[PDB]
This record gives C-alpha cells, structure tokens and sequence, in this order.
DNA sequence: AAAAA
DNA sequence: TTTTTGC
DNA sequence: AAAA
C-alpha cells in the first residue's frame, strides 16, 4: 500500500532497523566496491543497503521485496541467500579475501584512507605492527597522531562523552564570541548512541567578516595553550558567496575523565568544527547532519527531480534563475517540495 | 549494479 | 543501447 | 597527490 521512493530524502529512516541480518552483508558488499573502485556497484549495494533500513519490518520471504526500490536482480539474490540460511555467502567471501581485509584495518587508522591502504597491501605489509615498526616508510602528520591514539580513536565515542566535547567547544567558542550559536550536528543530531567523531557548527549574527574568520585559531590557540590538542588542521573557507567549503578544523582533543558523567585519565576524541556566515546556517546545517546517503538523495533529488542546485551553502533554482533562502532546515524542504524529515529520520 | 534517458 | 550515479 |  506503501509506495516507496528511490531516494533516502522520501523515506524515514530511524535507528531500529530490523533488517540487520541483510544490510550488514550489503554494506560488506559495497565496501568492497569502494575498495576495487567500482563506484557504480558500490553506490547500488548502499542504495538497496539504505532503503532496507528504511523498513518497519523485518523481511522474512522473496514477497516482502515486492514493490521496494533500488533492488535489482544481484540485491534480490543477496536477500534470498541469506533467508535460505541465515547467512549471505557473498559477504562470507569479501571478509575472508585478503585485499578486503587489509583495506579495512589499515583505514582504521586516522590519516589512511584508500590511497595509502592500497600502496602498503602493494608493498606487502599485512599488519599495523610491521607497518609502524618499518624504518623506511614515511607517515604524514594525520597518519602519525593515527597510530598514537589508535586504541583511543577505534574504541568511539559515546553521549556522555560527545556531550562533555560539547560544554568544551562551547566554553571555548563563547570566550570570542558571546552571542555564538554552538549546534552538535553528525550521528548525535540523528539520535546515535555511539559515533567514530563529534562534530558541531558554530554560527554568529552579529561577527564581523575577520571574527568570523579568526574564531576556529583563538579556539585551537586556547586549547593549545591548556594542552589539550593532541592535532589540529585547519581548513581556510573556499565558499564563495555567489557560485569548496566553509571554514573548518579536523581535531583530535584531550578528554580528561573528570569532565565525563558517565587508567591514563583521559581519551583521545576525533572533533570537527564548522563556522558558517550566519545567513547560510539552515544550508550548513542540513549539509553536516547528514546521514551521508540523506544528503547525496537531497542532492540528487533537487537536480534530477526538481532542476535545483543544493550543497552546503545554498539552494539555486535553475529555472527560475534565483537562489532561495531559508532561516531553517523546514524551508529548505518546503522549497524542495518535501515533507519536513526529523533529524532522527534521516539515518539512511 | 540499478534506473533513467 | 548509453548515461548517470552528491559532482 | 593525499586525508577529511
Ligand atoms: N561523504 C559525506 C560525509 C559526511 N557528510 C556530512 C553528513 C554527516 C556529517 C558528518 O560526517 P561524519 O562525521 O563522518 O558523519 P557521521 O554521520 O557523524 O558518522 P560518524 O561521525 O559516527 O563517523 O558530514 C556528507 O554530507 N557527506
Ligand atoms: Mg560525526
Ligand atoms: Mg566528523
Ligand atoms: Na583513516
């Protein structure tokens, strides 16, 4: 009776999936399309990944396909696998290959991503040890704070900790600039439980162009000076008001236990912070809330359905040749001609 | 890999 | 068939 | 180039 739509930004997705068994086997799959660059079948297995999460009810027969989109004829054989034995013999084979299992404990790693994973499995090295212990090789600023707060940064983070980086980044954002708006956006803004970061936009409506500006270095200066900042890249703005990104700063933080109500004394936390000009902060909101599949099906959706132009710092109408505005994530999605979506549905 | 053009 | 897939 |  439920028509189903192809994007992620038609759908409500909350956090009770029950339908683990088959998206946890999709997800193997395209990981591993990530990993052997077939960007297509990758895209397809996290589509048909993404709307099973979507559904309110477990799939327990071939029946309970009919009607749902982004399952072609590969996906439908996934599925009938794992109900045949509760197991999906695909998924088996990519977690047992070498390639994928070097690719994956290698990018667990801050600082590694595809490119370096591929060139230490070509090299041949199969294990964190030997990688780190080797006397040739060379490792990027991001690649060592990676591996010296590796067991910190692969355990997560939690909500009493994302919460106590939060009374942080405010206390530190409001000694600048008092009337700052400090919004915890990512996995937390959806309702998660856990998450690999904390992230948060920070928006002012009375700072000038150069406070706007200087806010991210008097924050990290001041955490610097507490020596509290275990890393710090700082990303000047490339957003231009009338066409790339906003200013922005990857961190890595000192958390002293002390300032978490929930050995060492304190864990490494991965943090991001974003600082938008205050007119664009619905637009950079929406942008970081994410789920990464909600914002490429909001994208998709503007250009292919609505001839619109969407990203984080604006909303333009192709045919009316004008830009639209909006003070809040509901605007945007009356502009778009969607129906308003929480942030905890938004998990696709 | 799936859906559209 | 070719093109697109956040771009 | 590469990591986000
Ligand atoms: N490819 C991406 C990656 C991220 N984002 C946006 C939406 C999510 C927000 C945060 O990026 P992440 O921190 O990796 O997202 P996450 O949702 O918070 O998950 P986690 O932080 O647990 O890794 O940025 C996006 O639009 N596209
Ligand atoms: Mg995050
Ligand atoms: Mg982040
Ligand atoms: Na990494």
């Amino acid at each position: 009776v439920k028509k189903i739509s192809q994007y992620a930004c038609q759908r409500r997705t909350t956090l009770n999936n029950y339908n683990q068994l088959f998206t946890d086997a999709l997800d193997i799959l395209a990981e591993n399309d990530e990993l052997r660059e077939n960007e297509g079948s990758c895209l397809a297995f996290m589509r048909a990944s993404s709307v099973l999460k979507s559904l309110p009810f477990p799939i327990t027969s071939m029946k309970d396909t009919e009607g749902i989109p982004c399952l072609g004829d590969k996906v439908k054989s996934i599925i009938e696998g794992i109900i045949e034995d509760g197991e999906s013999s695909e998924a088996k084979a990519v977690l047992n290959d070498e390639r994928y299992k070097s690719f994956k404990l290698f990018t667990s790693v801050f600082g590694v991503g595809l490119k370096t994973a591929e060139k230490w499995f070509r090299m041949g090295f199969r294990t964190l040890s030997k990688i780190q212990s080797d006397k040739s090789l060379r490792f990027t600023q991001m690649q060592k704070a990676g591996f010296l707060y590796y067991e910190d940064l692969v355990s997560c983070v939690n909500r009493p900790e994302a919460e106590a980086v939060s009374m942080l980044v405010k206390e530190a954002v409001v000694t600048f600039l008092p009337d700052a708006l400090v919004t915890m956006t990512g996995g937390f803004r959806r309702g998660k439980m856990t998450g690999h970061d904390v992230d948060f936009l920070i928006t002012s409506p009375e700072a000038t162009e150069d406070e706007e500006q200087q806010l991210l270095h008097k924050v990290t200066d001041f955490w610097k000076q507490q020596g509290l900042l275990l890393y710090c890249d700082i990303l000047e703005s490339t957003f231009e008001k009338f066409k790339d990104h906003f200013q922005k700063c990857a961190l890595i933080l000192k958390l002293d236990h002390g300032r978490v109500h929930s050995g060492k004394g304190w864990k490494a936390i991965r943090v991001d912070l974003v600082m938008c000009p205050y007119d664009r902060r619905a637009f950079a909101l929406l942008g970081w809330t994410g789920s990464r599949q909600f914002e490429r099906d909001l994208r998709r959706y503007a250009t292919h359905e609505r001839k619109m132009m969407l990203d984080n710092h604006a909303l333009y109408d192709r045919t009316k040749r004008v830009f639209l505005e909006a003070e809040s994530e509901e605007e945007i999605f009356a502009h778009l001609g969607l129906d308003y979506i929480e942030p905890w549905e938004r998990n696709a």
